[PDB]
RNA sequence: GGCCGGGGGAACCGGCCAGGCCCGGAAGGGAGCAACCGUGCCCGGUC
């Protein structure tokens, strides 16, 4: 399904086949790859547009093959065009608390719970659950089964129809014994359309208990359907987060995962399906990145901020009076690296600028000839403890020549710079 | 004179050694600056 469109991504990292073209149909490509694989698609239009729209408005910041970063755009948007943007917060408000599990009909239904709860006790917490559903059969059965097949007790009533009770009953037990966290997965008669109902199920089921936190859990097995009856709710209670039931369970998702979104919804969590552990967490790059895994550049990427918005350092330093601060000529070497990083070397340097900026300053049409001198400059630096560039001006023959030696370059080279870091700021730091 | 800590040091040659520096085609090694690690390093005790 999708997954192999993640492959249009290196299938894309060819510079044999042109470009724009190469684009549109990836875009199509994936586009297909979507729809055909549930998704909702009256959505789309939006996405594949905002997408477009990037493009005739922007062009890669120079210093960087546009190619990649169409990607960024592309990645970024698949953020939006799923949970967009906001970290799920799946970790303790207090304690202990109050795992209210609505789910439709079934499907996930008891299951999830485990791996959840499960989840929870390798993150070293006395959990807790309850058979918190009447009318469908295996209710404690083939979950009691993990309760103790995973060291951690559960607790219901045979046969017994009639929730609230035996919620309420549970609940106050693992309290009365003060454990940590309680999981309790609920449902009612008639679910999907009749949602109406299941919600009005959880309704008394939620205002009675007085629950913290309340899930609701789909497979995508029913999809971008589905979002509708969350949606019901997403009203009910906003912080009614959600998971998807069954990844490996289906061959729809998209469109499932998609609906959610599209309503504000709130995801924490998806896993796979089977095996007690399955489950994750959650933020659409962790799975958008997912499908396209090998995403560097980002990283490459984000150098840009190591520099671009470190200038800003330069100029005049420091703020008010007493106190210790930062860092600077450190900041000096510091500089540095994001290039490398931020893509490999050359390319770049002519690509852009010295290491000054862009002032009244010296040497020619263009500022520089470091040009291999740079990983020179380097050498040294590493060779040497923070303090040091802190305080550059202690720099004795003696403390140095082993960074000279330290970093292998007879002497020279660095008193032969010592001052083009000393002199840059004396004139550089003349404002007025 | 037995132990955990707040902080705790360039260069009298320490553990891992990046970076780079050097010998050999690549192998892989050679000496080693920081870097964390502790020596050390000053005080409190050590159910």
């Amino acid at each position: 399904m999708l997954e192999n469109i993640r492959d249009a991504v290196r299938k894309f990292l060819t510079g044999s086949t042109p470009y724009e073209k190469a684009v549109d149909e990836f875009i199509k490509d994936l586009q297909k790859s979507l729809i055909s694989s549930d998704v909702n698609v009256k959505l789309v239009f939006s996405l594949t547009a905002k997408i477009k729209e990037r493009l005739n408005k922007e062009k890669p910041p120079s210093v960087l093959e546009r190619k990649e970063w169409f990607i960024s755009i592309v990645y970024d948007e698949l953020s939006k065009l799923f949970g967009g943007d906001k970290e799920p917060n799946v970790n303790p408000t207090k304690l202990p608390f109050i795992i209210m599990l609505v789910g439709v009909q079934g499907s996930g239904k008891t299951t999830t719970a485990g791996k959840l709860a499960y989840f929870y006790k390798k993150r070293g917490y006395k959990v807790g659950l309850v058979a918190a559903d009447v009318y469908r059969p295996a209710a404690y059965d083939q979950l009691l089964q993990l309760g103790n097949q995973i060291g951690v007790q559960v607790y219901g009533e045979p046969n017994n129809q009639n929730p609230i009770e035996i919620a309420k009953k549970g609940v106050d037990i693992f309290v009365k014994n003060k454990m940590d966290i309680i999981i309790v997965d609920t449902a009612g008669r008639h679910g999907y359309g009749e949602e109406t109902k299941l919600l009005e199920e959880m309704k008394e089921m939620y205002d009675v208990l007085k629950p913290d936190d309340v899930i609701l859990v789909i497979d995508a097995s029913i999809g971008q359907k589905a979002y509708d009856l969350a949606s019901r709710f997403h009203q009910a209670s906003p912080i009614g987060s959600v998971i998807i039931t069954k990844m490996d369970g289906t061959a729809k998702g998209g469109g499932a995962l998609s609906a959610v979104v599209a309503t504000g919804a709130t995801i924490k969590f998806i896993g796979t399906g089977e095996k007690i552990d399955e489950l994750e967490t959650f933020n659409a790059k962790r799975f958008v990145s997912r499908i396209l895994g090998m995403g560097d550049i980002e990283s490459i990427l984000e150098k840009v901020k190591g520099l671009e918005e470190y200038d800003k350092i330069q100029k005049k330093m420091e703020d008010v009076m007493e106190g210790k601060g930062k860092l600077t000529l450190r900041d000096v070497y510091a500089q540095i690296i994001a290039l490398r990083k931020m893509g490999p070397l050359s390319k770049v340097l002519q690509h852009i600028p010295g290491l000054g900026i862009m002032l009244p300053t010296p040497s020619e049409d263009q500022l520089k000839i470091g040009e291999e001198k740079i990983r020179r400059w380097l050498a040294a630096l590493n060779s040497m403890t923070y303090k040091e560039l802190e305080n550059p001006n202690i720099i004795d023959k003696s403390r140095m020549r082993r960074i000279a030696e330290g970093s292998g370059l007879e002497v020279e080279e660095v008193r032969e710079l010592l001052e083009w870091y000393n002199n840059m700021n004396r004139l550089l730091k003349m404002v007025k």
